[PDB]
């Protein structure tokens, strides 16, 4: 209740777990295995804010030498419960954020989805247009949407900063006066919960917004 982790913060935990995973795969030296499994376990502990009862059996748990597949869900889904999930809104304050679209709706989102979820992103075909909603600085509603292209192709994610099937996000600004708005933007993930799922640093994303404004 009061040691809630952050679902940006869950998806850097799995990422250096799936790390490790696989230095008992391609590394030989046994000085290295040392520190890198050292190095990740300063890092979980600190993400948290108190190492509870429940932690030290968890951390146990990656202590062996050598990992297995089913060894490591849970530790994760174990670590699961520990992260605050997106706040998804309901239709009428979601209604004031994109005041001007018509009655707007929200799709699928499957608990596990919001639990890795650091902003949420849905793409309306019919418009050619990408929805995305998140919370910034101070837990609070901003909203944007922009035109996406319905190309996809291989390319980093300038969100993510993946290797993902990216496709051109384009948000209309605002240029010198009024009446004159040019678009700016760029390749993210066409599929935003895959974004999410690899976005290690909410900051990754704060940046872009900052790209398009
Ligand atoms: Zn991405």
């Amino acid at each position: 209740m009061k040691t809630m982790i952050y679902p940006h913060q869950y998806n850097y935990i799995r990422s250096v777990i799936l790390r490790l995973k696989n230095v008992y795969k391609t590394v030989n030296d046994k000085e290295t295995v040392k520190v890198i499994q050292s190095e990740t376990y300063n890092d979980i502990n600190e993400i948290f804010g108190h190492i509870d009862d429940d932690i030290e059996e968890s951390l146990k748990v990656l202590m062996n030498i050598r990992l297995s597949n089913k060894e490591i869900e849970a530790i994760l889904n174990k670590f699961l419960e520990y992260v605050v999930p997106f706040e998804l809104p309901s239709p009428q304050k979601l209604q004031k954020v994109f005041k001007k679209v018509k009655k707007i709706k929200i799709p699928q989102f499957e608990e596990y989805d919001l639990k890795v979820s650091s902003f949420v992103g849905w793409n309306e075909l019919a418009s050619n247009r990408k929805y995305i909603i998140y919370y910034d600085e101070k837990k609070q509603l901003k909203g944007l949407y922009g035109e996406i292209s319905n190309q996809v192709v291989k390319g980093f994610c300038t969100i993510c900063n993946k290797e993902s099937n990216v496709s051109l996000f384009m948000k209309k600004s605002k240029t010198n006066s009024d009446g004159q708005y040019v678009k700016k933007g760029d390749y993210i993930c066409r599929d935003s919960i895959h974004c999410n799922k690899q976005l290690t640093d909410i900051n990754q994303f704060y940046n872009f917004i900052d790209k398009l404004d």
